[PDB]
């Protein structure tokens, strides 16, 4: 069947949705993944047919309201969520022209979107096909969703809807022990790496006698790690790689690490959670939860990062929490199994 | 678990193995695929971690042996089979250094290779791990295997063996309809596309009123486009970016474009042939040394294709116009849809690594 993936939220949605897209394709479905223009190279290099559904400036443009007015800044934690919902709502609105044009020529039987990919929902409703939502669930939907519905009222009333329609299925990649205690039941999935590649070098898959530290990514720690006889790897852009620097396949290299140092960016977090390597977060809501679990530390200077690093290598609990989380994750339904549930949403309906 | 894939020949072998490697990776196994140096970009672009296990210059072993003796060019299909066994055997031998060195740092639990990837069998034996062999028709190996065993007899004897060790499992992607009754048992599998991508353009997924013809090539073409004018046909040419300057032409996502075509014209390069069989599109085959010519004649004799003597305009007219060709292509596609998916075959690979005594 034809399956349209829509990754219109944050840039990190692409990488979150990639393994399910890969599995659908690998089960012989025709899969296209659409996203903001600047995400298209990442989709394509992961080996998924890739569509551009909005120009790159949409992110900056969607911070203005739909009548070109600037929008005041949120003033409370709740307003922050509401304003994000309007923002995601405007990103969705600006994906619709492309999605309508694509779907007039290639009509999906099913639409899968990311956590905040509301264009997935509208286009699914417009076509009258089942809608699936995949998230690393944080229990924010109850807040972000009415606000997005708010924003998309012209489009929803065109479909005679009051609010955005519920997905026919919710897929959660957040590990059980990190899920919000009042979260509704969900279809679990093990996120696994799905991304572009280059030729491997020996050092990338060699374990080594000494500790290996990964820092991602370049835009007092090294002195500390030198005092641990540790191998320090920095993931960076090729041209700035002028300590081991340059392109790093996270999937290949993370498992050979004892620590991964990264910013609140989703990819490393996911790779490290699945591989079971302790993390050091330098600020997202995910990290906080992995920290609360003790598989990671979230810091505040290079001094804070230095001490956090030594704790995570010296205190053996952080690694032990990372391993058990990894074990839990390894028991979750594989992307290929979840493909089985997607196929059921299209068949398996009452006549 | 750690699974090493070994692709030996042309880009066709990489693309034959890509969906199973992609399935194993996508189930959370740590998967590396190795090949000759210039095949590496095709592995990586498919999204699979890629190792170079031989320099491109290893291909000259086609014309010279290990001792430095000239190897005469084969003159009949008969001779050609014996030749390929020895040639791929020589190339297996020149991959062994790089494979031993990789596996000393990253030890695979299981090794998968293509039909002629004898280095996969050799390293699996050295490591004492299971060896899986993927083929389009397992019943055809009887011709080339003895020749390779010959070639690799010092390596094989150092391992205590007499010949190439039987695989722990065959994976066969030949549809049962195209498969000889006497073919050896195999895990059957549905091959599906797993390859690199670029940004899609609308024409690629937009099916129009006119017939659409794909020609894939790295001649008959000019006289083919002219004739298809009377058909008002849209001709699309999958070829190198540089040739595309001299109809649409250039980079074509075969997996996306083939389902929109009424016919595919190719040279029994396996990649187009696999894609069209899976998608259910009839085929015009212009044979010239292609490694999938046998497969093409089987598809032709099935009635889903024509293999020309080279002409092409006529055959083309028939494949678009006579309804049986498209009808037989759908039959074959439907039979392929029902075969075990790559993800299901990963389960069988997982089974192979157990000591049943515990």
């Amino acid at each position: 069947m034809k399956i349209l993936f829509v990754a219109s939220g944050s840039p990190a949605t692409v990488f979150a949705l990639a393994p399910l897209a890969t599995a659908a394709r690998n089960a012989g479905h025709d899969v296209f993944m659409g996203a903001v223009e600047d995400m298209v190279p990442y989709i394509a290099s992961a080996g998924i047919p890739a569509l551009s559904i909005a120009p790159s400036s949409i992110r900056r443009y969607a911070t203005m309201d739909r009548e070109g007015n600037p929008v005041r800044m949120p003033e409370t934690p709740e307003e922050e969520l509401d304003f994000a919902g309007h923002w995601f709502g405007r990103m969705a609105a600006g994906s619709m022209d492309a999605l309508r044009e694509v779907t007039a020529n290639w009509r999906p039987d099913l639409v899968v979107g990311g956590s905040m990919s509301f264009a997935a929902a509208l286009i699914a409703a417009e076509l009258g096909v089942p809608y699936v939502r995949q998230a690393w669930d944080t229990g924010d939907a109850w807040r972000t969703d009415p606000a997005a519905s708010d924003e998309l009222r012209p489009e929803l009333r065109a479909l005679g809807l009051d609010r955005l329609p519920d997905p026919a299925l919710f897929v959660d990649i957040c590990p059980p022990s990190l899920r919000p205690a009042t979260a509704p039941p969900a279809q679990m999935m093990r996120w696994v790496p799905a991304n572009g590649q280059r030729r491997l070098e020996p050092w990338m898959y060699t374990k080594g006698n000494r500790p290996r530290i990964l820092v991602t990514s370049g835009s007092g720690l090294v002195a500390d790690m030198a005092a641990l006889d540790a191998e320090v790897v920095i993931a960076t852009l090729d041209e700035v790689a002028e300590v081991r620097a340059g392109w790093v396949p996270l999937d290949v290299v993370v498992p050979t690490c004892d620590v991964v140092v990264h910013h609140a960016g989703g990819v490393t977090a996911l790779t490290a959670m699945n591989a079971g390597v302790p993390q050091l977060i330098v600020p997202v809501e995910a990290g906080l939860r992995i920290s609360d679990f003790g598989a990671a530390i979230t810091v505040d200077t290079p001094e804070a990062v230095e001490k956090a690093c030594g704790e995570l290598i010296g205190n053996p609990s952080y690694a032990e929490r990372a391993r058990e989380l990894s074990a839990e994750i390894a028991a979750l339904p594989l992307p290929a199994e979840v493909v089985g549930a997607l196929e059921g949403l299209v068949e398996n309906l009452y006549f």
